[PDB]
């Protein structure tokens, strides 16, 4: 399955409480944070984005330039996990470095991109995008991500990505 299990791995905070440093911006190790839309987070013992749940998806900067620090690539951008128009957040919480070249439309590539617009055909045809569950791989002490692993089921039918951060 692909679906939210409690972990005691994990110590959940109030959200808002969820930053361990304001400036400049980084999340507490180690804890889960349930957004305000639904979505829970996990971060990993640097305080970096391990895991993400979503239950049901729906349809609802300074940091876009800096996150991914200083392993972010000239050719990456400030990446949403969860896309604004499904209620992701803007800021740190939610960003991390992304490719541009996944992040982004491009021909034969943009694999972020289309994932995203494939959640928004099914949703739109009504059907329901269940049980979303990202994993976020990372190498050494990087705060960029080497490649992504997306779980999730649309009307029961469980799907599997793995998408490299390239
Ligand atoms: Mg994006």
């Amino acid at each position: 399955s692909s679906k939210y299990v409690e972990s005691p791995n994990y110590t959940k905070v109030e959200f808002g409480e969820h930053y361990a440093r304001l400036r400049p911006k980084k999340l507490k190790a180690n804890i889960e944070y349930t957004t305000p839309t639904g979505h829970i987070y996990r971060t990993d013992h640097k305080g970096r984005i391990k895991e993400v749940y979503v239950d049901n998806l729906s349809l609802k900067s300074h940091a876009q330039r800096t996150v991914g620090g200083e392993d972010r690539l000239p050719d990456d951008d400030g990446g949403a996990l969860i896309a604004r128009m499904f209620g992701g957040s803007k800021d740190i919480d939610n960003l991390v470095a992304q490719s541009k070249f996944i992040n982004r439309p491009f021909k034969e590539k943009g694999h972020w991109y289309n994932l995203e617009k494939e959640w928004q055909e099914f949703l739109n045809s009504g059907k329901e995008v269940k049980n979303i569950k990202m994993e976020v791989k990372y190498s050494g002490n990087s705060q960029r991500p080497t490649i992504f692993k997306v779980e999730y089921e649309i009307n029961g039918e469980r799907n599997i990505r793995r998408i490299l951060n390239k």
